[PDB]
């Protein structure tokens, strides 16, 4: 649950 570089370092899809 996180598909962008604006998520931080938890950008996992």
């Amino acid at each position: 649950e996180c598909c962008f570089p604006a998520c931080g370092r938890h950008y996992s899809c």
